[PDB]
């Protein structure tokens, strides 16, 4: 019935949690922490979707050059941040090292799971391992 509060740290090259599970309808405040450990501290990157685009060149390749998801999971839903409110076309975080983002939402009806994920550095923090699984249950 309340706001449910979420925080995701970034760290290279993973976030903490790496799962998290939430249902249709819940409020969800989530704050995503740039957490980056390195000298100098790395910019890092928090979006959430489905269909993985990569980039091709006719050439096969044990890892796929992660571009970004096809389906971003924010698509049309309405956010809340700081005095702005509203649905946030191709909405991602991107933070430098120390910063943090905190905004809130409701749960839209996109049951099943969903990935979180960083493309910044051309894919590479993807391809180290830099993503988490997001399973999304009917409401309770
Ligand atoms: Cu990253």
């Amino acid at each position: 019935n309340g706001v449910h509060h979420y925080t995701i740290d970034e760290f290279n090259y993973y976030y903490k949690p790496d799962r998290m599970t939430w249902h249709v309808g819940e409020k969800v405040e989530l704050t995503i922490d740039n957490r980056s450990q390195s000298a100098p501290p790395i910019a890092h990157q928090f979006s959430i979707g489905r269909t993985l685009v990569s980039r091709d060149n006719g050439f096969p390749k044990s890892q796929a050059i992660a571009v970004g998801w096809k389906d971003n999971f924010f698509d049309g839903v309405p956010i809340t941040s700081g005095g702005q409110t509203g649905p946030v076309p191709a909405f991602s975080v991107s933070l430098n090292g120390g910063q943090k983002y905190t905004f809130s939402f409701v749960v839209p009806n996109k049951p099943g799971k969903w990935e979180y994920g960083c493309f910044l550095q051309t894919g590479q923090a993807f391809m180290n391992g830099m993503h988490g699984i997001l399973d999304i249950l009917p409401a309770q």
